[PDB]
């Protein structure tokens, strides 16, 4: 292990920790966005407190809020296009992120 | 030989999309993007197909849908399953139109 | 492997891919004709959407449309002569291509 | 990969805690302690969070609770489970306020 190896290992470690921190900030922003969307566009029965009392994981809460927002704003034909199917119960993921971006678009144009 | 038979079936399957896009694009976008003139300008079959798909997206699918679903405003480099989603969305927009 | 072998291999590969492209063009014309014939001469119940909903392969849709067109246009005597049998349920193929060519001629002379 | 999944679960937990602390601190203390301006002044994220927690304690928790529960009047070096106790006391105080 030479000086250049030491420097490159240190730089790689620092960059890895920085990337982890950026991921933390991204997750915090995602949680904030989900909270705002649930408060603004969805009913109080879908609140994080009541869902947790019913016993659902936080990721399950986020995806349920996203699916409800997609059904509320994004119409069924666009759903059938982007997700290639009508049902959203098994489309959580990158396609779900795309659909909720479409829902944000729909609410922006609705206002 | 059944491998080549399934290859020919795949040819039919993609061929369907090839002609359908042309048929709807001729009536929706313009005559400037006709396959013959595009070939004359020197565009391969796949390039014509993807360019017509992108023009269909730019006509039906709105720009906010482009920059949010596809994560980029420019459809110039989004080709793939995202492009499939966008062209399906354009089919929806023309269906409801 | 010498340079002449390199050139002949490269040319063979390029020609194979060009043949693939020619197949694409021809087959696209085939499907275009199938769609136009189904829209113009056959009922809405035989549409590709409803057939796919009923769960039939694309090749099955094309051959069903071709058989219906042959029965609609080509006379039964011509079917019994060219295809050697009255039933078309097992005549999909090159004989079916000849039958649909005869049907195209029939509609052209009908107009 | 479930080890990384649980790591990400803890990451979500601390991110939500940070978000809640920031949201209440912005409306309670001042705009001078905003995350952007603190980062510009050159404080790490954890340092920003602990400074905001200490300011929350200094705002809601009365000084005697600090000099007895934390055994020191200065919250400058009490960080830890005692700091968690103090910020929970601050939450109680703002709830009753």
């Amino acid at each position: 292990l030479s000086i250049n190896e030491r420097i490159t290992k240190e730089l790689a470690e620092v960059e890895e920790r920085e990337r982890i921190e950026k991921q933390l900030l991204l997750e915090a922003e995602r949680i904030n966005e989900i909270d705002t969307l649930a408060k603004a566009h969805l009913s109080n029965h879908f609140n994080k407190e009541v869902l947790l009392a019913k016993g659902y994981t936080l990721k399950d809460i986020m995806q349920a809020q996203r699916r409800e927002l997609v059904r509320k704003f994004v119409p069924i034909e666009q759903i059938k296009a982007i997700a290639k199917v009508s049902d959203i119960s098994h489309i959580d993921g990158e396609i779900l992120e795309q659909l909720v971006s479409l829902a944000k678009v729909n609410i922006k144009l609705r206002k």
